[PDB]
């Protein structure tokens, strides 16, 4: 409990935020000397990622952006605003690459970050609601969303990455592949943890988030920038 | 025979012109835009290519540079000086392209451009002998110099070039194999042309020339240019 507040969790809220830093300065220092085209593209928007989420971590740190939401077995919880509005930007930015990756419309990509954005704030709603009623209808009104953000990333996403060529398509199946994985944690580990089941307390829970979010933007754009297929010049 | 001169090949020879002086443009418009680092290096090679072309079939296009032989049958020949001095300074660049997919050392460029030198200017040396004899031996040995370069591309540069991605590795053996295919023309066309068994007359060796050369340099470059391979280092 290093800011002495009854929060031992900020331990792992601070870890989050010094690998999200690294993460970020890493991305920076290695985008720098790139010149290709679409490759910069991808850094500007890879690098936002574990930027914003650094962000949102200090605050959750100092416990700035937090209320308290007293469920009906009397144990009141504390939510982290911070977390969700994270979510909120940063999810939409790795789909982007995805979407840039694949080459698919405007029309599609537009569908698929609104998908997204109803993901993160249902799933906030929920972590808001006050009786394990109300917090499944809101977990599976966020998880539908999110099986149609997979699906639109296994269908639509791949099937236009699969006209690019094979090192193109080969790093999008390995990071959608990545995705569907990780990204399937989150539901999980939220229905299991403190909003649910209760099986993990609020300790553990900020560590197995911290670790999600960091492979999640740290290890995917690591995956990503690393690869020629975003270097591009088109056509 | 368009500069009505008394030598109708030069109709092959304008039109290879504007074939080198389309394709470096459009070499020049394509590449203009392009940030990649490493891939302007690629497009800054290439244009230069059709570009030194284009200059040596207008100066062949208005007969500048040109030297008679008298062979020792009492045949004469018109030896464009041009058509050398393009090849001196083109297959080098083109076998840059190959060296720089491949990522070989220095010494082994210099060696395979050194060796390409060679059979270019033996061939000129060829071309303006006096006898059969003469022609035929330095021919077969420009030739030999030809089976060196083939030598490097297929063992050397295509080993080195198998340690890079398979984008790269793929493109590389693409070009090799046009190579291959291509240079191996001009040895061939040559001893059964003018220069050699006379089997084809001067207007369709030029023609024949034309077509190897422009495909040799806007379709090899096409190739390249467009690839994946050009990209990022
Ligand atoms: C806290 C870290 C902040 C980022 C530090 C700045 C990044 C410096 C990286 O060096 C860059 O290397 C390129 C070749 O790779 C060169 O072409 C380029 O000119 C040079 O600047
Ligand atoms: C909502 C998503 C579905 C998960 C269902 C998990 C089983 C039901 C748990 O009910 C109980 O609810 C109380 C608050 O009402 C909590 O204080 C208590 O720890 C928890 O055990
Ligand atoms: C509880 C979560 C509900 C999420 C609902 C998401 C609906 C997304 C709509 O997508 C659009 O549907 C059109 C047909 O109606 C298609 O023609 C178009 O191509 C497609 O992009
Ligand atoms: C390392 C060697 C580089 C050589 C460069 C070749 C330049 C091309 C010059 O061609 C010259 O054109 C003259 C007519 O303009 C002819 O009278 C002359 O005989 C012929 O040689
Ligand atoms: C670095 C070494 C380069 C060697 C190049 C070989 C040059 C051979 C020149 O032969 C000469 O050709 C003349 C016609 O052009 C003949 O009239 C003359 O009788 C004959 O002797
Ligand atoms: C290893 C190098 C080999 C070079 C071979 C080139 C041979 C060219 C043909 O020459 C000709 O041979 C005839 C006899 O067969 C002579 O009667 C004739 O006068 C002579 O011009
Ligand atoms: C190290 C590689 C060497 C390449 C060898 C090529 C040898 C070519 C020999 O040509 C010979 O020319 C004679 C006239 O001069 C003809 O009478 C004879 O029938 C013909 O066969
Ligand atoms: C690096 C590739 C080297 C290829 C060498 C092959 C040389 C073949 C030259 O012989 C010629 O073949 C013509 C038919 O094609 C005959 O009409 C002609 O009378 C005969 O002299
Ligand atoms: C390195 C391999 C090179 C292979 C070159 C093959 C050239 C074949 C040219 O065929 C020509 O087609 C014309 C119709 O288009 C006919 O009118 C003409 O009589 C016939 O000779
Ligand atoms: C090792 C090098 C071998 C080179 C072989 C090329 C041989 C070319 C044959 O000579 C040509 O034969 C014609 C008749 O068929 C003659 O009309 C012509 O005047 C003569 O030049
Ligand atoms: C990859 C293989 C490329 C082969 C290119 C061959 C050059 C183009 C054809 O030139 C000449 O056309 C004449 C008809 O117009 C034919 O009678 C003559 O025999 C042929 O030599
Ligand atoms: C790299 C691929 C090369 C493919 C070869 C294409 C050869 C096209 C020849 O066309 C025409 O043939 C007539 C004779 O039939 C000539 O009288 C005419 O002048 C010529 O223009
Ligand atoms: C950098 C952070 C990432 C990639 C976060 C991903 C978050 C999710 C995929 C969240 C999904 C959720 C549900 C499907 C329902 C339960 C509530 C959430 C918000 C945890
Ligand atoms: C753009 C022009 C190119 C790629 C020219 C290539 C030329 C050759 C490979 C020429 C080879 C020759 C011999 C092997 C011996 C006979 C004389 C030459 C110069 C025609």
């Amino acid at each position: 409990d290093l800011l002495n507040d009854g929060r031992p969790e900020t331990l792992w809220l601070g870890i989050g935020t010094l690998l999200m830093l690294i993460g970020t300065f890493y991305f920076i220092a290695r985008g720098w000397g790139v010149t290709d085209k679409e490759a910069r593209e991808y850094y500007a928007i890879t690098i936002l990622v574990p930027g914003i989420a650094s962000a949102a971590y200090l605050a959750m740190f100092f416990g700035i952006g937090v209320t308290e939401v007293e469920l009906a077995s009397g144990t009141v919880l504390d939510i982290y605003y911070a977390r969700y509005a994270d979510w909120l930007f940063t999810t939409p930015l790795l789909l982007l690459d995805l979407a840039l990756l694949a080459k698919v419309d405007r029309v599609t990509i537009g569908t698929l970050i609104g998908v997204d954005a109803l993901m993160i704030v249902t799933g906030l709603i929920g972590a808001l609601s006050k009786t394990p009623l109300a917090r499944y209808t809101w977990w599976l009104f966020s998880t539908i969303a999110f099986l149609f953000v997979l699906y639109y990333l296994l269908t639509s996403l791949r099937s236009a990455a699969a006209k690019r060529s094979e090192e193109v398509r080969s790093t999008f199946n390995t990071l959608t592949a990545l995705v569907a994985v990780l990204w399937t944690a989150y539901p999980i580990l939220w229905i299991v943890g403190t909003e649910g089941a209760g099986v993990v307390g609020l300790g553990i829970e900020t560590l197995a988030f911290m670790v999600l979010d960091v492979t999640a933007k740290v290890g995917f754009g690591f995956v990503l920038l690393r690869s020629r297929a975003i270097l591009g010049e088109t056509e």
